[PDB]
């Protein structure tokens, strides 16, 4: 579609010394607005946002048997305590349980993963770097505009996957529910990288408000975990100034 | 499935002077508890809770084309200024827009409405009283045990309808979302009736918490719109009592 720059939105980045981009699209990706035309199409490691395509692929290949599959913890150390338990698919997405999705990816395997990222037009579609880590430290990259396009297809059930499996993943992604206000969303954080090679933090999703829908994707450069609150506050301020929130 | 009476729950009922029942079922043990086995099996006007089967039937028959159908307000006054606006299916359910569901019912028509309520085993299956009003002043009746059976089937996608259509109605029914706590629910209120033959107020739905699922159905006698808040107050206090929050 078309991407239109709104430089007034940089106010929210400038204040916090943040280098990043917000892409926000009403109704469709036919017309999106952004603070940074160039960065809106610049591609970055997806980190935990990749759990969305991975969940769809796991269901499509039958690796995830169905919506009520329980991912059992084997009792062995996992890198975060909140992952050391049995999880549903929703649970695994919402607590961002990487080892659940690593095992999903291993079972999907390289051939099938490559096939579905091509079907989904997902970023640079580059899965090299290890089947269980390409989206964590490999060569996979996707832009904020491309995240919006992917999530719009998911919203419309237009990905090349069953409608059932798109609906399953959508319910797992609900993060805020009010009578006329529904948010689907997913956070991501690649890590702190370095000073000269920063990590990336993401917030992607969509807002359904009355009869209208808004697709959004935010990323920022980050080299310190203490800046992570900005990954939600900057795009929240912008959507509020648009009267969305 | 089993059911057991827990007299202790009459606590929250006597306190605020209410005649009603709570049924709470843990999916993994296939075990339910209720304060009153007799009233758990008594059958009542479903009122707004019928919007759950009505929505599914509307989708199954194609009266509702799909999840992105907008129900346009025709500018004719409605009993609630909340309903005087375009609505998505989720919005119609969450705001409980009777006029939208009366029209759905009319388009489904008696023969098809009768068919699905039999397939769904929905209460006494008697839709006599007018195709657009059987569930609110007609003869249709359903018990709290029948509600949790029906909702358990919906959760499991085991109703005799498309998986897709069940998934659509399920997301429409989400009312609270946290990373490991997801609530689907629907309220109902038939009116004040008489103080001879009161009306009924419902709360039904289910809670997904970690990997457990709890199905619940509440109803109570109500003569005074005044006491509508206790429908949610009493089951919440019971569920809180059971560690479900
Ligand atoms: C996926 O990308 C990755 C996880 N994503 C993120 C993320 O926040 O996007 C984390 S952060 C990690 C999990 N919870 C801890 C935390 O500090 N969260 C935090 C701190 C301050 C603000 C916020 C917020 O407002 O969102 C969150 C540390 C994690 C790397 C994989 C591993 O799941
Ligand atoms: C459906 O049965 C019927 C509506 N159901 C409800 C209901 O509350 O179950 C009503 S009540 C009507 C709408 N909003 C007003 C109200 O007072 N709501 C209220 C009051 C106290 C507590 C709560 C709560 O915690 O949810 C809500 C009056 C309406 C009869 C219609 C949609 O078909
Ligand atoms: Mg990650
Ligand atoms: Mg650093």
């Amino acid at each position: 579609g078309s991407i239109t720059e709104n430089t007034s939105w940089n106010k929210e980045f400038s204040a916090e010394a943040v280098n990043g981009v917000f892409v926000l699209c009403k109704s469709s990706s036919k017309s999106c607005a952004t603070n940074d035309l160039a960065r809106a199409s610049k591609e970055y490691l997806p980190a935990s946002t990749f759990k969305i395509p991975n969940a769809i692929i796991g269901l499509e290949t039958g690796v995830i048997k169905n919506e009520h599959q329980v991912f059992k913890w084997d009792g062995k150390p996992r890198a975060m305590k909140q992952w050391e338990r049995d999880l549903t698919l929703r649970g695994a997405i919402q607590v961002s349980a990487v080892p659940v999705f690593q095992q999903i990816a291993r079972e999907v395997g390289e051939v099938r993963m490559q096939k579905y990222l091509k079907k989904f037009s997902y970023g640079n579609q580059n899965i090299s770097g290890g089947i269980d880590k390409f989206w964590l430290e490999g060569q996979l990259r996707i832009s904020a505009v491309n995240q919006v396009e992917f999530l719009e297809s998911l919203y419309l059930n237009k990905l090349s996957a069953s409608k059932e499996n798109q609906l399953i993943v959508k319910e797992a992604l609900v993060t805020e529910a009010a009578p006329e206000y529904l948010v689907h969303s997913k956070t991501g954080f690649s890590g702190v990288g370095t000073e000269s090679n920063p990590g990336v933090a993401w917030w992607v999703g969509w807002v359904e408000k009355e009869t209208e829908v808004y697709f959004f994707a935010f990323n920022m450069d980050i080299d310190n975990e203490s800046k992570l609150p900005l990954r939600k506050s900057i795009p929240t301020k912008i959507m509020e100034s648009e009267g969305i929130i």
